[PDB]
DNA sequence: GTCTATAGATCGATAGAC
DNA sequence: GTCTATCGATCTATAGAC
């Protein structure tokens, strides 16, 4: 519960202004308490920052290493990726896909985090090659879908929370530009499939 | 010849570690003098920032807005400017292209720069209104643009040097791109007129 | 579990010798 | 124009009272 408070408070502090200059003062503040505080709750400032980067990193990753798996065409399993892990970035109450683009993951530390998302970046090459070859433009598809960190709203409020039956209008739009680059044809019923193997990966 | 081994040695450390984690001192070995003789060159170690950060931001915005008011069609000032842009961000010895999305730029004062980015991306905006009218895809061609920054190089060699002649297979694949997902048809001679207006716009 | 107080270390920037 | 020396501010983390 005062773990939760100050994740949350991390999380909107991150997000907006970076790691290096938020102050654990700061963060302390948001709670209600005072700085010597947070360190009866988390060992360090970095252990705060670890704790929100694992809870992002690490279900983008297995959310696309679960629907590559699945039986369908290279269009159908890269546009269902692209459109999943839209959807999983506009249902946070934090932009927290901002928290890897901040200039501290650079550390050469974060060799975990570092291979969790270049795991990820090879799924979406991967299917993508697939689609059109030895192209450099297989590497586009992936920057498309994170392009929504830089749309989306960071005030504290979900833009747009999950839900079984529907897809956010961003996350079409992204899916179909990521095929579009690649000259591939959109397959029929591109939502109800994805709805349906989203359902599958659990 | 001081001052331009200290904004080499910024642009490197800025580029990859950040404002916030790269230090005064760290600045001067790398010149190979002491902390404290960096500033007779310059007044602050924000000021060393903002000399770096206005020599990449408004040389962007000055060339997308010379080549808006040029007589062509909006998919061929579109496809110009994209193209124009990356090459742009292709021909510096660092990506200095990643100073603006550092987390210090967030600041309220950067107002001048904040202000000078929204003119940047309202060109991109406003010549895919154009082509698609209002719709939210008209915000991609900014975003696909902005992606090479996390594709060169930044180890202090230029991944493509200017050439009057030529451009770079990166920014032509771009700017293929923004216009597919604008799903509008590729001009007669892309490479080979942006080479015209370049030209026209000094 | 929260507090006050402070250690310990870094950093930006200034002053003045040469 | 570069140097040594230092001030003052800020910050992470620890110690110990309660």
């Amino acid at each position: 519960n005062p773990r939760e408070e100050i994740l949350d408070a991390s999380a909107e502090l991150f997000t907006r202004q970076g790691f290096a200059t938020t102050s654990t003062h700061q963060i302390a503040d948001a709670v209600g308490i005072r700085q010597a505080s947070l360190y009866y709750h988390f060992p360090s400032k970095t252990e705060i920052f670890l704790t929100l980067l694992k809870s992002t990193v690490e279900p983008s990753t297995v959310l696309a290493e679960d629907l590559s798996t699945l039986d369908a065409g290279p269009e159908m399993r890269l546009w269902a990726i692209v459109a999943s892990e839209v959807r999983l970035l506009l249902s946070t109450k934090w932009n927290v896909g901002r928290l890897y683009q901040l200039p501290i993951v650079g550390s050469e530390e974060f060799a975990e985090y570092h291979s969790q998302r270049e795991a990820l970046t090879n799924v979406f090459r991967d299917l993508a090659t697939e689609i059109v070859g030895d192209d450099p433009r297989a590497e586009l598809p992936f920057h498309i879908t994170m392009s929504v960190i830089e749309m989306r709203r960071n005030d504290g409020k979900i833009p747009s929370p999950l839900s079984a039956d529907s897809l956010p209008e961003t996350a079409i739009m992204l899916a179909d530009a990521s095929l579009a680059v690649l000259g591939a044809p959109l397959p029929a019923d591109r939502v109800e499939k994805t709805l349906e193997l989203i359902k599958q990966a659990d």
